[PDB]
């Protein structure tokens, strides 16, 4: 024990490394396959599960799951099958090597945590262990003290105000709309090309496209009037069997979501509403150091030209004498599990883990209290 | 030990300066202010009360309260810290550098000046130490021996008549209405324009309006009819957060309680009644030559065009033979400091101080007979 | 014209009847409903808007909004929506066949006010009209002339003091603290719970979560110690979809908030020291005439066991040696508008009317002078 | 022109007829037949092609083809033959005679109504015409205004689900097993008897099989034991060339694969939970109409004992307190003609026709906006 774990478990990527690196060294999507057919070989109860990296190379015979959803764990088994996969498999050191730095969305219910650190105690025994805030660590990760945070995930997307230290909990605005539900919105949106991608394993096509063709139109209805002289705009996709598809308009109508959540059926207001509305429930003196830091975290907000527009629809609600910017980091993907190698590698932190002997002489209402 | 420290602790504003010097060096708002947010970052214990300047700068997440209220000391945690960071952060001088010469609003609890006293030397360890009246030391300032000081600060406001050396301390007219009483109706009277600040950051902010926008209206009636031309009045301005705020006839309503203190509900009269009814009950002869000099002080007396109602509405009072003459310096809100330099300064005052000897031997009884 | 309409614009709730009657006759919520979906059904202009009763029972379909927030009228059209279903769909009687006395809380805009009598005399045609104050009608309903005023309703809490018929319009405390920012706290004090309601249908279904399993806590903490036995006192309401959910110590941890401002994040006391510290600003010999009588009204001063609360925690700062007695009438949700009902049949109020000759001839600022 | 044509274009068996009527009149197998052997009378060009009828009463030397599969047309020679034959030589009406009201699935892709469109304007020139959606006339048929549609077809099986006027696109469940995908598992588990149906011809022998002899066991794997006393369940069917075959437990298992669709390899849930999981989707409280309302369409909803398996699957979902009702009409075959007849003869519709002017001044495009 001398170095910690930091294991940001995302929703849809699970993040592991040690305490002090630049870069985590255990980047795995965050499944557990099982098989669905017979499996006539000699290999019958040959890997009834795959987890991870191999459940996705051989996602043609696997119906995958995620066991994590909008930040909730929903499936345990599975949960603690990719933990022990993230430990012993990928990173290879023992669970009790070192204690352990987990990371969760803000405004969860309290049994998800408590389950989390229970599991942790008791069943890889690690020495000590503490869960930060997935949206105070992407200001470390930054360097800064005072900031809104926009942490659009893959499960979860929620805005955190922080001015010089003190987190302000009462203006945490938090929204179910993430990178799954834009998957599973351009899975809609592409039926009326004529492609009908339906299984698990299709979802993981659908992804890979997103990740690649998909940006985010600077204004909405000028690119879709664009869209009509139809071959400026149209890209091609080649699929895992040797089809190509061709994508037009539907390349900025999936990221379009984010700004218009009435798209996939839902009463709430696009990022820039909940950015803007979390400002505005700050005390009136920090509202203009909060609107010279967005910082922006979390996989989906890698969006080619996401910044920008932020950047242009805040400064058309904010009064229209001061700053706007978006401070959008090169790396922001890890922006999350960079600021807890960082927070695990402080000498004033080494006081704050939660040991196995204070946990079970505390009870587990002991895990909530370390700063909310 | 060659100068002296003059410590005004004002109501509102502590001012701090050397024995001799011009104006003092030390001018900082007297508040005390502690963070109500939790405070995720690493700085957890991170200087858990600001005091001063630092208080005025990161007031959104700071409640911030006054140690001071109507000149009577109600907080003395706090106004221990407050002189503490006089002496050392501000002035950069020892305690025990130079006697101190402290100053005080007259007819105030005979504890609070003990406590003063009692402080200053089993604290601080002064060498010596003096409490003046914050009206006979504008006096000085204006090298005057003759005259009625009306020295409304910004906890109260007091008139205190001088015939030429000898103060008449049984016409001393105390009123506890001041500056803040003003902000605190500003900030009701803005509600009926929409306008909601309710915090007590949002109170720092109301005081700088009433400090830029505010004047008093020569005659009342008239003024407010005017503003029913809704055009000739109204000033624009600009919030903190980029708002901005028009505000009307509230420029002369806010100061016009000084001369109508039923506005907010007190049974007393203006400060043209008791300067004029504190000059009726000076002694006749004496009566004329107080008419002449209504030195004013304090800063509330800062207000556009307040020595011109003065000096018409006791004009209107006094017999209508002789002269009336509101005489108000350029810099009078300094001007308790500036005596408070210049009685420090004189050789005819090196002996008036009490020195720790002479109060450890004569009981905290001995600096209430001090000249009154 | 031989009765007159008393109606009451509660700022969650709409009452009114006639004047003279026992109860109001049109007591329904105060909410416009637009649809969001398309509406592939013949009935395409089908009641763009609905209004009231059926913007509560279609309420799955609609985005509901409320005209009126903290007793200030935002949204006019919407305003004037809701008053023409009261005259014309619920009490079915012409505008013109009675004069009306609103009813609006203290210390609101001056324009709001303004632009009530406008709409109700130049759109609706009223012979006459009138605009009492929701805290003086509160005592006519108990048949008092003096005591101290809670009138806690949805929007607004305010405390208003009344000697013997002489209000004391200086030591009104206003508080922006109802009934619907104790919803939006009981939403968010749920997420924990697992329970996540987000849109504003669900709002409504919060809202009734808390008008029947919500009670306030005698004591705080011994009660919040008490539901550590978490079995003796965790209550189950069946959502509209026949799920089932079970609240804990939330019963209790919204409706603290009233005592807790700091909860939701406000600096502001209690309802238990905006009582006090308006009783504390007027004159000493009426402060133990209203120390006796804290009749309540409003809505939301029927949670069961605040009366006791109130009663406990004044009587723990008031001097230990007179009376503390919260006067609480089973009915006084509706204490307004029977005070409203009384006060409309007096033959000394049947000249205060605000008649349409008298407002043409004399300009929108006669309506304010009416006694404040 | 008075009445109108409603041709509603099934994917394997089309209906046609005129607006205002009680029954379809034409309703026909959508096939096309080509022969395949010489020819080798003097009837050489004699028909190369058969359409609907004939080319089913001579499928012995006809290799058939359906034009329609999965709702997308996908030959569109064919589907103009079957078209021209269902106006002139079915109906034998002009194209030009009446507008036309065609029906199509939801979430098709956006060309195969774009050219549904243009054929019908430039090579039959109707007047006027309007493509429904076949999940909303299946409500008319049952005078509703409130439900959920499950349109299970014999190309696609969808549910959509319709609260009071309004739909909520954002829950359409579509799904790709229907009564084709049904008769080719009939295909294949009837080798494991011995009898092998390969030809194109022996296809539309199983579908009457399945027509006859297939009924949905309420529980399967009671029914699966029951069939191992293999007497008290199987059925003898005569072939066209007087052989006769002998099916036991067959019967269920052809049916059961809307319950399973892992029968036929694929990774979907049944037709109860495609129908619960879109309730689940709809906002909570339209939840308690639409459990009440599962009205049934299409033609594979007619298997004896599919309503009643429905309910006892879906309430053992469902949560406990509430109702379960599927609403099956004795008539729901043709359901969705029944809608399509009163829709085209309603007053309220006579306006959202699309002629073919306001076709040829607004483009192609004009046909998707009518109502999604
Ligand atoms: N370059 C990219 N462009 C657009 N979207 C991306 C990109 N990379 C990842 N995403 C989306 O972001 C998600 C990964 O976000 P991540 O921050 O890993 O989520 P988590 O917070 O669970 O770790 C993926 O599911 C993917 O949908
Ligand atoms: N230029 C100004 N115009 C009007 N009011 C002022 C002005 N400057 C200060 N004030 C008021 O006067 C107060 C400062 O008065 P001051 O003399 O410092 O009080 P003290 O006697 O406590 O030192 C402030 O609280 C402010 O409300
Ligand atoms: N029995 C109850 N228990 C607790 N809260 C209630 C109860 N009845 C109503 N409320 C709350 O009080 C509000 C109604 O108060 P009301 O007096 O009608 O407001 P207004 O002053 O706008 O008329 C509702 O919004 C509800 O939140
Ligand atoms: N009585 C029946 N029992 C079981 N299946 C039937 C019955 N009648 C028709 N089917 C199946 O339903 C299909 C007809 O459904 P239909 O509603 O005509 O489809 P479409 O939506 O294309 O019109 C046929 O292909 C047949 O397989
Ligand atoms: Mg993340
Ligand atoms: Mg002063
Ligand atoms: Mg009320
Ligand atoms: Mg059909």
């Amino acid at each position: 024990e001398t170095t910690a774990l930091v294991c940001d478990n995302g929703s849809g990527l699970v993040k592991a490394g040690f305490a002090g690196d630049d870069a985590p060294r255990a980047v795995f999507p965050s499944i557990v396959g099982r098989p669905r057919h017979q499996g006539v070989m000699v290999g019958m109860g040959q890997k009834d599960s795959y987890v991870g990296d191999e459940a996705q190379s051989k996602r043609g015979i696997l119906t995958l799951k995620y066991p994590i959803e909008h930040g909730i764990i929903t499936n345990w088994d599975d949960m603690e099958k990719i933990w022990h996969h993230t430990f012993y498999n990928e990173l290879r050191v023992a669970p009790e090597e070192h204690p352990t730095l987990l990371t969760e969305a803000p405004l969860n219910p309290k049994a998800n945590r408590e389950k989390m650190t229970q599991i942790m105690f008791e069943t890889f025994n690690v020495p000590a262990m503490y869960v930060a805030i997935q949206a105070v660590l992407s200001l470390y990760a930054s360097g800064r003290t005072t900031g809104i945070v926009l942490d659009s995930g893959d499960g979860v997307t929620h805005n955190v105000p922080i001015y010089e230290g003190y987190a302000l909990p009462h203006a945490i605005m938090r929204l179910d709309l993430a990178g799954r539900d834009l998957t599973d919105y351009l899975m809609k949106i592409l039926t009326e090309r004529g492609y009908s991608f339906v299984t698990t394993a299709e979802r993981e096509i659908v992804r890979d496209i997103k990740e690649k063709l998909c940006y985010v139109a600077l204004d909405f209805e000028n690119e879709m009037a664009t869209a009509a002289s139809s071959s400026s705009l149209e890209k091609s996709y080649e699929l895992p069997d040797g089809q190509v598809i061709t994508i037009g308009n539907e390349r900025f109508r999936c990221p379009e979501t984010l700004f218009q959540p009435s798209f996939i059926g839902m009463e709430s207001a696009g990022i820039h509403e909940t950015t803007y509305n979390s400002i505005m429930k700050c005390d009136i003196d920090i509202r203009k150091d909060l609107y010279a830091n967005n910082v922006m975290s979390g996989g989906t907000t890698m969006y080619p030209g996401i910044a920008d527009r932020m950047q242009k629809e805040i400064t058309a609600l904010a009064p229209s004498t001061m700053k706007i910017k978006i401070i959008a980091p090169p790396e922001r993907k890890y922006s999350v599990w960079i600021g807890g190698s960082i927070l695990a590698s402080l000498s004033t932190f080494q006081q704050m883990w939660i040991t196995k002997q204070e946990y079970d002489e505390a009870g587990p209402s002991i895990v909530h209290r370390k700063c909310f």
